[PDB]
């Protein structure tokens, strides 16, 4: 799961961008967001999630880890949703 899938994972992020707003609550998969993604990435799409909500925060989210470049961000991605049982967990497709 070298940078050549986190090339897919951020395309792919941008793919299921539908499926994040509207599945994703960056309140709770936020959690675990804060591996890959620094406090202002991850607390930037809470603030979103505040100001607008959690779909809006959500396409903040998807930005943040289109952002990112560390492989952990589509995998915490998934690993934070399983926790919280997100139903976007099921649609991102990451290699575990």
């Amino acid at each position: 799961k070298k940078i050549e899938k986190l090339e897919e994972y951020r395309l792919l992020l941008k793919r299921l961008q539908p499926e994040f707003k509207t599945r994703i609550i960056p309140t709770d998969i936020i959690s675990d967001l804060s591996e890959c993604l620094i406090n202002q990435e991850c607390e930037e799409i809470l603030q979103i999630c505040s100001t607008k909500g959690m779909m809006a925060g959500a396409e903040k989210l998807v930005e943040c880890l289109l952002r990112s470049d560390k492989e952990n961000w589509p995998k915490t991605l998934k690993l934070a949703l399983e926790k919280e049982r997100n139903k976007f967990s099921e649609l991102w497709i990451v290699e575990k």
